[PDB]
């Protein structure tokens, strides 16, 4: 697992400690997702992604991981109770 600067800022201010993400993530697969990010979008690398995501967690309370590099792309607010999950991901099985 891999977090980022970007993260890392975020952590703390949508309620997610690396023991909580940690623990998510090992509770297991909930759906799916892409890290579809542009060159620029990616530093201090810019070499840009275009890999498979897997969602953990449930609705309100998720993380994203890029399943190539194992970085975690996205955390939802577990702190905004009304949080809007991104109607992207594809939860449950296919
Ligand atoms: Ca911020």
């Amino acid at each position: 697992l891999k977090i980022d600067q970007k993260i890392r800022g975020q952590m703390p201010e949508r309620g997610w400690t690396e023991d909580d993400i940690k623990n998510t993530v090992s509770n297991g697969a909930t759906g799916t997702s892409f890290d579809k990010r542009s060159p620029k979008k990616t530093p201090p690398d810019y070499l840009g992604r275009n890999d498979p995501a897997t969602v953990y967690g449930s609705p309100g309370k998720y993380v994203v991981v890029n399943d190539r590099t194992g970085e975690v792309t996205q955390i939802s607010d577990k702190t905004d109770p009304g949080w809007v999950d991104d109607s992207r991901i594809q939860w449950g099985n296919k």
